[PDB]
């Protein structure tokens, strides 16, 4: 549930430095985003809700720029989505 | 060559259908980046002459999003680096 990955992200983040090179990590609402360096970006699965909606793990981005962490990348109804008769669709 | 990578990228690209869906093969003057469906994006090695740097591939990364290409991350300079020797620093 995303209640506990938020604890557990939130909580984590708390145990790093107060001075990091790049990008901190970062809870999204839905993804644990994990520390990163300029230059670097970060690829990480769906959230585990996912797999009541598909086989595929799925793939959500963020670059962590010098100006600091991009959106991630695709949108999360493109990288993640629901089915239809959940948007009434 | 570079130029002979640049003129079969190229003599790719004039093979592609006229409309645009996603975001066309393109030669960004190092790289041949494939056609990407939007929301996707395209990791590629370094070119070949890397290989005289570094015994790593690299990657350099495009988005292909809606409103087109995204710049190659990280810049080429951070990506590819030459031997500080090269640029006399
Ligand atoms: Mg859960
Ligand atoms: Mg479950
Ligand atoms: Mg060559």
């Amino acid at each position: 549930m995303l209640r506990e990955d938020e604890s557990a992200c939130l909580q984590a983040a708390e145990e790093m430095p107060q001075t990091t090179l790049g990008c901190p990590a970062t809870w999204d609402g839905l993804l644990c985003w994990p520390t990163a360096g300029s230059g670097e970006w970060v690829t990480l699965p769906c959230p585990d809700f996912f797999s009541h909606f598909s086989s595929e793990s799925g793939a959500v981005k963020r670059d962590c720029t010098i100006t600091g962490w991009s959106e991630p990348f695709p949108p999360y109804p493109v990288a993640c989505p629901v089915p239809l008769e959940l948007l009434a669709e």
